[PDB]
């Protein structure tokens, strides 16, 4: 049993886009845009509208980057999570309810106020690595296991 969930990083040569999530899951942190996939559209669909949702951002091009699987102790779905990046934006980031857009130098990443399974993965991200990713989170903070690895599909 799993459900799909997106996440875009619009990322420049020198700065990656990022949202403090302001409520509901992952409240708090800083993360990429994104959400549940509904009934009726595709993943990347989605993907873009919870970009447009949660920052007003259009974009012409998606590219799939990553999956990554989230287990959460105690929680009978399955969290599947298809990564997007994109150069290109269309507007300026604007705030939202759900999120407050701010841009990142690329040797700023605030990983201590991100999911801390960001810390594994988005290097890979960075240097323009597909990869697949595992994660058994006890909580919200807690590491168990996992597994990541680069793929040539994603
Ligand atoms: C559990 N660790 C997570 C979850 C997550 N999500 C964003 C899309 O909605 C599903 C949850 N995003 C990151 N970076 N790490």
């Amino acid at each position: 049993a799993s459900r799909l969930y997106t996440l875009v990083l619009v990322l420049q040569p020198q700065r990656v886009l990022l949202g403090m999530k302001k409520r509901g899951f992952g409240a708090g942190r800083w993360n990429g845009f994104g959400g549940k996939v509904q009934e009726g559209e595709t993943i990347e669909d989605g993907a873009r509208r919870e970009l447009q949702e949660e920052s007003g951002l259009t974009v012409d091009a998606l590219h799939k980057v990553g999956q990554i699987v989230f287990e959460f102790v105690g929680e009978p779905e399955l969290m599947d999570v298809h990564v997007f990046c994109t150069d290109s934006i269309q507007g300026t980031p604007v705030e939202s309810d759900e999120m407050r857009p701010c841009w990142f130098q690329l040797d700023q990443i605030p990983f201590k106020d991100m999911w801390p399974d960001d810390s594994y993965w988005f290097p890979l991200l960075l240097q323009k690595k597909k990869f697949h990713g595992y994660f058994k989170f006890q909580g919200q903070d807690t590491i168990l296991d996992y597994t990541l690895r680069e793929v040539d599909t994603v």
